[PDB]
């Protein structure tokens, strides 16, 4: 559906700010000027490092995925560059926030976070998409309680070997199993509260770690099955890896008892936010449906 997807005009948008970078493009802050109008509008901005005719047909897919967990891909301006607009999320980014929150966030936080990840990569498999780019870094916070993956298409439109699925590495074969693998490793950085996986290795002495059957350490507040979801994220055979649906039900299931399979300090003080408080949000920034987080029992 073409109308889902804006072409713009360089002249009716302009960068203020770098937000971050990678070896892939540069994400601003961006304000939208409506032609005819004053008012400036903030969103974000990528700008990547016959090829606009491939870059299209891919941007009409990113601007077709429709889920409150998946970032939609909203407008698109081609010209010497490629450059993607979307919606701005003043938060940021899921691995700076509970890094600047570490030991800071409650269980019911953490465990609703791997509910909603596993629920966006589970609306792509279900649209028979691919993500294969999966990061805690690519993991963005509209409020608190809400999260959305990015990047999406990033992929296709243009290499983070310690996310990888093995047979990626080896490879570079990408399937919904090996979407699952970086699912692991997503939910690893946030039970760290944002550690590197494998830091001090090598990228390039990752491969035969795997295949030693080392993998990343049990994170200190993940009780022993939280962990083994994890592990099993990690195993060579892709089929014997969870899918995203199992991952889903297990994280949920987790939500309604939170102290019971996350031992964090000082975490009966940190419930979800009350009713009051989460209409507030809502009413303020987060206008869009969504299915209600899980509450513990
Ligand atoms: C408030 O910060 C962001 C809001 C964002 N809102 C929406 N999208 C973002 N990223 C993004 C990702 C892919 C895209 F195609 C586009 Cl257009 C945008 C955003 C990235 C943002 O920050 C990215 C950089 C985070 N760095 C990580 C390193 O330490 C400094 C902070």
């Amino acid at each position: 559906n073409q109308a889902l997807l804006r072409i713009l005009k360089e002249t009716e948008f302009k960068k203020i700010k770098v937000l971050g970078s990678g070896a892939f493009g540069t994400v601003y802050k961006g304000l939208w000027i409506p032609e005819g109008e004053k008012v400036k509008i903030p969103v974000a901005i990528k700008e990547l490092r016959k090829a606009n005719k491939e870059i299209l047909d891919e941007a009409y897919v990113m601007a077709s995925v429709d889920n409150p967990h998946v970032c939609r891909l909203l407008g698109i301006c081609l010209t010497s560059t490629v450059q993607l607009i979307m919606q701005l999320m003043p938060f940021g980014c899921l691995l700076d926030y509970v890094r600047e929150h570490k030991d800071n966030i409650g269980s019911q936080y953490l465990l609703n976070w791997c509910v909603q990840i596993a629920k966006g990569m589970n609306y792509l498999e279900d649209r028979r998409l691919v993500h294969r780019d999966l990061a805690a870094r690519n993991v963005l916070v509209k409020t608190p309680q809400h999260v959305k993956i990015t990047d999406f298409g990033r992929a296709k439109l243009l290499v983070p070997i310690k996310w990888m699925a093995l047979e990626s590495i080896l490879h570079r074969i990408y399937t919904h199993q090996s979407d699952v693998w970086s699912y692991g490793v997503t939910v690893w950085e946030l039970m760290t509260f944002g550690s590197k996986p494998y830091d001090g290795i090598p990228a390039s002495e990752i491969s035969s770690i795997l295949e030693k059957g080392e993998r990343l350490p049990q994170p200190p507040i993940c009780t022993i099955d939280v962990y083994m979801i994890m592990r099993k994220c990690w195993m060579i055979d892709a089929d014997s890896r969870p899918k995203f649906r199992e991952l889903i039900i297990e994280f949920s299931k987790m939500a309604r008892d939170p102290q019971r399979y996350l031992v964090i300090q000082g975490d009966e003080r940190m419930h979800l936010p009350s009713p009051t408080d989460s209409n507030f949000y809502r009413a303020l920034m987060d206008e869009e449906d969504m299915d209600d987080v899980v509450d513990a029992d």
